[PDB]
């Protein structure tokens, strides 16, 4: 019935909203958007990201370039500061889709290893548009061109996700579509390694059904939405495989010193 | 009006037998048995190998193969040929697709590029269970177990068909299904370097509600089978991505190994 579906949308919605800080709807009318004021800080540039670390809310270090801590980790530490960030409002959302903390906790815990990463670059997107990505909880924006102009292996990083960004935001999903497809992402049933499968898809099946008939409601005039946004996963999975097989091209690229652990007891391979 | 979309299912349907010598229908009568006129040899060790080319038909060697062309290799051959041959079937459907030849030509190739292997997997789900995979146009049948033996990089080009094979087999679809399926896949609006993206999605679109209204139709007790069968969408690239990395590792190892010049050129990209 209609009626456990539209309930089901407004909950995950709701939920969405408490456990995500910036959603679109805030990052957009930033982006590519007016509201003359509090306007982003634009890391376009060498100069312009060193500035940035010091006229921005930042917790990582200190802007010093001398052979001491280069541009492209101290960017690369970053993303991997604000992913563990991420991950925990992952998490958190989750707790709260009904079914979820009913299932065996090891399959609880398979979910979110394997469905966090998938969901983090789904988010992402709401903060990029074809030129760049919005950082510091919308308090900064790194454009495209900086991003890609980073040394050989860090320049290739986000260029990926832009593509999949550009291409699902051509979708123009909103919040409440959004709080639906991530919640079909984390009970997908094909994750490795799960011990009942069942009730996942059982749960899953009913997160379909509502987001097919959000996307009926919210966008009566695009055929087809439900079967395209799906589709997206084929691209989604093959980011994240791709993205995984860089950071092992990284991996190599920082290791040694006895200095940094315990911090690096909390990042690792996240 | 719906209409419409049931005669394109019955379109789609009747060029897909047209175009394809061996449909799952008979593909499940011969693996079922049930049957005296249509049992395969079954290929399960180097013995009833050497016995095939004695039931069946195999451009190939009967007896040993070690200092004449080796087995591992020789199989990898034969598949090899079906490829080529499976591309021309599917091309030869492909052009059967309301509006696909009307597509600027560039774009026919890149859709055809892309989408091809995935529906050489899709397809091969048809010819397989869990033991094994039917060949030589359903005459014989070779075991899962015998493949994964072969040679220490051949032994498992095949295992990763399996497994998905054996999910994909259970949602129970049918030739009249798969027909409207594989022509979603081939038109394919996110493939790289297409060049008028409208064209092919405005057909896509009307291949997706084709498709819903076929389950639907065809499928009335199965809940979401729509939303199931796009998400196997995901599991097919992730199939052609990693079956293209075991490729580049036998061209190394194997200074002899041949491949055709339509697969190589398919294989330039991706
Ligand atoms: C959609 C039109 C009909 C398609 C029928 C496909 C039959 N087939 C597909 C599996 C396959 C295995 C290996 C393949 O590798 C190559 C390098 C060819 C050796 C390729 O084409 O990329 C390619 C394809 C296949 N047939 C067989 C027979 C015996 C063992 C394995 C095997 O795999």
């Amino acid at each position: 019935e209609s009626a456990d579906l539209r309930a089901l949308a407004k909950h995950l919605y709701d939920s969405y909203i408490k456990s995500f800080p910036l959603t679109k709807a805030k990052a957009r009318a930033i982006l590519t958007g007016k509201t003359t004021d509090k306007s982003p800080f634009v890391i376009y540039d060498m100069n312009s990201l060193m500035m940035g670390e010091d006229k921005i809310k930042f917790k990582h270090i200190t802007p010093l370039q001398e052979q001491s801590k280069e541009v492209a980790i101290r960017i690369f530490q970053g993303c991997q500061f604000r992913s563990v960030e991420a991950v925990q409002e992952i998490t958190e959302y989750a707790k709260s889709i009904p079914g979820f903390v009913n299932l065996d906790l090891n399959d609880q815990v398979t979910l979110l290893k394997y469905g966090v990463h998938e969901i983090i670059y789904t988010m992402l997107a709401s903060l990029m548009n074809k030129d760049g990505v919005l950082i510091s909880e919308g308090q900064g924006f790194m454009t495209r061109e900086f991003l890609k102009s980073l040394r050989k292996p860090f320049g290739d990083f986000m260029e990926p996700k832009f593509e999949f960004a550009v291409k699902f935001n051509a979708l123009e999903l909103d919040d409440s579509d959004l709080a639906i497809f991530i919640a079909v992402i984390i009970l997908s049933g094909d994750r490795p390694g799960l011990l009942n499968v069942k009730p996942i898809e059982d749960i899953q099946d009913n997160l379909l059904q509502a987001l097919e008939l959000q996307l009926k409601l919210n966008h009566p005039e695009s055929s087809q939405l439900f079967a395209k946004l799906l589709q997206k996963m084929t691209d989604l999975r093959q980011i994240v495989t791709e993205h995984v097989q860089l950071l092992q091209v990284i991996k190599k690229t920082e290791t040694d010193m006895s200095l940094h652990p315990l911090l690096q007891e909390i990042y690792k391979d996240l």
